[PDB]
């Protein structure tokens, strides 16, 4: 028998088992339903991250931003044949499936190198408070290949998108097939507002043919609801100012084939547009379909996340569930940071719950965001005077590189009745690195005073986050207005 | 003519001293400097050296040497064009680079002429008495008369100026001056000096050198960015050589003599030779006490050639301040701004405040940067008893699909072992500076190694290596170097 068994060998799951085994040298075991990135299940042996998210999104944004350096770098004197320049995107694929397989070996080798930690390919279920029942499918009729006995068993499944039920949504991909397009589509259509739909807008906008066209549709008025509004505003102008286009208030009703095999999509609105690709990009649900929750009795929430208490405990005991399948931060370091509070709880004398406030988070966008705490019409209503500071520039270098449009924006949101800052928001290259340390600036309930008494690093953006002194204007008692009375 | 505060220099210390003086205390203040904007024969102007001939247009040029890493890194990420047509043009550079410091200078004199009780005078200020700036056309104390301006405080933030050796044909060197206006870029060039000017210059000249080029640094002890973090020291090193600059350390020019072309022939010390087109001399900088007439009323200097000041910034003649690089401590843009700063709170709004010149965090451009804050472990290991260094350098993936593999990233942190209080951060690899900032912060905040590795890392970054090391790599007990503790 196993002291854990961990359904999910993503993010979290990896982090719990491996902590547990060779810090404690307890007995584990760990199930996932591939060992490799890629069709037909995508995620794999590493999680969502390493094999459809964070990692090879992070590459293929990089890549994307090199059609913004070559055109910015004629501003520096540079010259090259522009009609010889072609943006080859199999071989981008081919250099993120390779980066991703080596993850998927390390991993790989992991397991084998370590007692106490064993990898069972399949798929995972509960068959009672005690058995992980291991399936060659989905399928809760399909052959058993291992029924594993647990003192302990950990929920990781993380998470799955979103698809809405309209006549036609087959012809639709979501990010995981995004990832293995054949071709870079000359047309496509992003929907949602969300950091994936951006995200990828940016990719494709890049990686695009001759003749291509980014579409990106949200069913209400501003893209990038929960981000601060000052940023959210900023990057549709500068994603628009790239050549995307953003298509707010609108929302797809069917899509059919045409006779080429690209798709004709109808909105709501009754616009058509026609597509070489649709990605569905709405939202990520809680993947916890396939584990057969009812036949021992975990509690969901409202919303359907797995329910848990601050250390991550179901209504079952010895029952746990941490990452995604909580619906709570959708981030792999909370995850992370979840699994090895867990472990260090269950299997310590040293009980850890994760704080999942002031988490510092970025979007990979072109232009990027980083931001950590509470946006301003939030902290509004938690505290009573609510001080903003904002500034916006044009970076040195854009006075030249023929890119005016990308502004840098900065923002500080503070409890003005002490000066304890609340939330930070950034836009604009470097961003996602600049927040990390403020990250550790929130946990020490920096104020504002700490940071315009620091001395700036010249000639940086990160330096405009020590150069506001003043408010550009206030919250109280939830209400707007420049000037306090 | 009577003002309450008058400024020599118009630049990055004495301009927010002459602003905030001027638009928080309604004082009345004059400002001089010899130029209203960049370049010859006095290359700094108004706005000051970073402004004119410092970080601004080093910075602009960094950025389209680094162009050079991006054509060719891009292959890796599926971009294809024809690497033979690549042309770097320098001319083009040099002239968006001044389009972009002259918009500043611009911007500068529409301050002066909107903002009331905010004058600026062109010409050459020296002290004729305690409480009379005199302001000549030339720097020659024989030049006629502009204006004797009566101040009732004045401040002098003149900076500095580059240090040129005393060899035979020195007069067929140049400095960093002259560097952002050549009008060509050179073939063969070589920076002499080991500091960040030299090493960020090596890298201009390596990406924009016409074909058959070569950049040599030479520096005359062991290893270059003496003061900077010695692990970063040497993976700068390497990753300068890696991009095809050829570092001579222990090495010194003895004198340059011109070939029959115009070449410069460069003897070393040790008797080797050397043919460039540009000699480029960064060896330091000085602070610029020449024209000042500081003898008149006695304004004392340093044993080092500064302008002694106290913790407040005043000299020993009662009413006359210096910040700035004439002060030769740190010579910092963002310093002699919190300086000036500081001196007009004390002086003009009875807010004594004064600057802290430790845990200033800065950054070098080179490339790949450089960003730092607090202090390196050889000096924390003779001033605490228990010190520990954690440390983590790898060549992040992107950089293994771009192909420049050699470009491995360095994070350290060092700590007082007693109670874990973080004294200094460095590292080295790109967005080094944009990350620094914010640890400055920490750091002001007396952060511990804890407060790091417990907060919630963003991924995927480089940032994110600061919060997830949290064993000591080694230690320094007693100053002395060992992998685990007695
Ligand atoms: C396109 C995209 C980009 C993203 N970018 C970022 C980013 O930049 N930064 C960031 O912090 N987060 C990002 N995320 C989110 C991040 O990937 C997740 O938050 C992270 O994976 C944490 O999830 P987890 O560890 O709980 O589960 P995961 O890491 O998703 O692991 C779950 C694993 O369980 C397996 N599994 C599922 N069901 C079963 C079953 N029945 N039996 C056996 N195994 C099963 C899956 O194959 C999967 O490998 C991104 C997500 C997506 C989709
Ligand atoms: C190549 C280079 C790169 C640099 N890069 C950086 C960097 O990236 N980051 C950073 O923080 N720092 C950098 N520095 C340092 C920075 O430029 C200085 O520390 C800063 O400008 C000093 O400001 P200051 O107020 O002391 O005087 P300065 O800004 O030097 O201004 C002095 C002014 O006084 C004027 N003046 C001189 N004599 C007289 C006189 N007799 N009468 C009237 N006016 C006079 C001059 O014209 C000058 O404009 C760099 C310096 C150089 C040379
Ligand atoms: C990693 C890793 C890693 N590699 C390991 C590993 C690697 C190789 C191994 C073994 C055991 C045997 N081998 C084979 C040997 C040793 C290396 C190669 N040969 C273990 S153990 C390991 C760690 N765990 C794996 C699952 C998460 C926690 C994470 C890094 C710290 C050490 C543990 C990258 N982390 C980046 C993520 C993204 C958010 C943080
Ligand atoms: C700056 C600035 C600045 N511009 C000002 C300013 C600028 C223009 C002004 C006035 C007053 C009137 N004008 C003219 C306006 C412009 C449009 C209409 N008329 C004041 S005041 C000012 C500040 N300092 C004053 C002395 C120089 C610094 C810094 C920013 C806050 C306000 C003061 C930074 N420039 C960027 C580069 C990167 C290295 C430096």
């Amino acid at each position: 028998a196993f002291d854990l068994v961990v359904i999910g060998a993503g993010s979290g799951g990896l982090e719990a088992g491996w902590n547990a085994a060779t810090l404690y040298g307890k007995r584990v075991a760990v199930v996932d339903v591939q060992t490799s990135h890629g069709p037909p299940f995508y995620a794999a042996l590493g999680g969502t991250c390493v094999n459809v998210g964070c990692v090879p999104k992070k590459l293929m944004v990089t890549g994307a931003q090199y059609m913004d350096h070559l055109r910015e770098s004629a501003g520096f004197g540079w010259e090259f044949d522009g009609s010889s320049v072609k943006a080859n995107w199999k071989k981008l694929i081919a250099a993120k499936n390779e980066a991703v397989l080596d993850i998927n070996k390390s991993y790989e080798g992991m397991f084998n190198d370590t007692e106490g930690l064993d990898f069972f390919l399949g798929w995972g279920s509960l068959e009672s408070k005690n058995v992980v029942v291991v399936r060659e499918t989905a399928d809760p009729k399909s052959a058993v290949k291992e029924r594993l006995q647990a003192d302990h068993i950990l929920l990781a499944t993380g998470s799955w998108p979103q698809m809405p039920a309209i006549p036609g949504i087959e012809h639709c991909i979501s990010s995981n097939e995004a990832f293995y397009l054949p071709e870079p589509p000359r047309r496509v259509l992003t929907v949602g507002g969300g950091f994936i739909s951006v995200e990828f807008a940016g990719i494709f906008n890049a990686y695009k043919p001759p003749g291509g066209k980014v579409t990106l549709c949200y069913r209400n008025n501003l893209i990038l609801r929960g981000f601060d509004e000052t940023i959210r505003e900023e990057v549709t102008k500068q994603l628009t100012a790239n050549g995307i286009e953003i298509m707010t208030n609108e929302n797809p009703a069917k899509v059919s084939l045409n006779t080429d095999g690209s798709k004709h999509v109808t909105f709501e609105s009754g616009k058509t547009l026609d597509v070489d690709v649709v990605m569905m990009a709405i939202g990520r649900i809680p993947r916890t379909n396939d584990l057969q929750l009812g036949n021992v009795g975990v509690k969901l929430t409202p919303k359907g996340g797995v329910q848990v208490d601050e250390f991550s405990r179901t209504n079952v005991p010895n029952i746990y569930a941490i990452g995604d399948i909580t619906d709570r931060l959708m981030l792999t370091p909370v995850a992370i940071n979840e699994g090895a509070a867990l472990v260090d709880t269950v299997f310590g004398n040293k009980p850890r719950k994760t704080d999942h406030t002031r988490v510092a988070s970025a979007v990979f966008s072109i232009p990027p965001i980083g931001t950590c705490g509470l946006i301003e019409e939030v902290a509004a209503k938690e505290f009573e005077k609510v001080a903003v500071y904002m500034s916006s520039f044009t970076p040195l270098m854009h006075n030249i590189s023929g890119s005016k449009y990308k502004k840098f924006v900065a923002k500080i949101v503070t409890n003005h009745s002490d000066g304890t800052v609340l939330g930070v928001h950034l836009l604009g290259d470097g961003a996602p690195e600049i927040i990390q340390a403020v990250g550790v600036c929130l946990r020490l309930n920096a104020k504002i005073s700490d940071f315009y008494n620091t001395i700036g690093v010249h000639p940086t953006s990160a330096e405009e986050l020590c150069s506001m002194r003043t408010p550009s204007y206030y919250y109280v008692k939830g209400e707007k207005m420049e000037k306090l009375p």
